[PDB]
């Protein structure tokens, strides 16, 4: 995966409770704020794959804003283990996942072995 | 009704980046630090404990903009209501037990669903959980 393809996914995957993602804007006004310097048409383009291989630099406020490693843009192993984590994010925030995961919070470590193996009876008879 | 350690707290415990770890109090004085706000470390530290209480709106500011949150979490009473919800989801599906059956639950149809959370019911009043 590319540059613009990790970077993008950061802005869908890593924001807030109480919002949604973060805007250019949000970014380039942080850095500012760290006394980093970035154009705005220039984090458009690396966003846009208009411009590609950002430096060390660039990475590393880029990472450090959405507080994550750098290694995450350079390193293809690291980048899937986090992306797992990043997955989640995704599929947690979904109502059906919601439903069932939540109930099974606040029940013993006992009891969740319990729902585990009447999952894996309902997988069996099913495939799978 | 909660109070400022209680709501300070709470944003360590559930508001952290992905592949770690909550952020420790020394992260934050470090990071108002390269924002240029200037924080005493023991008094982060007596906030949390509840030795010192009432804080200046400045420094509710710094707090909820390192976590990225609305200041008006530690006062408009509404306002944390709405949010702590949502933190409750987060502490929710970010601990590894339910993730582990969530994951496991994934694939199967919308009517074995179902029967996995008519199970988990079953195990919540047989617990005590539920009543």
């Amino acid at each position: 995966t590319t540059f613009a393809a990790r970077l993008n996914r950061l802005f869908d995957t890593v924001y807030p409770p109480g919002r949604g993602p973060h805007t250019s804007a949000e970014v380039i006004a942080a850095l500012k704020a760290e006394g980093i310097t970035m154009s705005a048409p220039y984090l458009s383009q690396l966003r846009s794959g208009n411009r590609t291989n950002p430096s060390g630099a660039t990475m590393a406020a880029l990472a450090n804003f959405f507080r994550i490693k750098a290694a995450y843009f350079t390193d293809d192993e690291y980048y899937e283990k986090l992306d797992k984590e990043l997955q989640w994010l995704c599929t947690m925030r979904d109502d059906g996942v919601r439903r069932i995961a939540q109930r099974a919070h606040g029940l013993p470590s006992a009891a969740q072995q319990k729902v585990l193996d009447r999952i894996d009876e309902l997988r069996r008879a099913e495939g799978i």
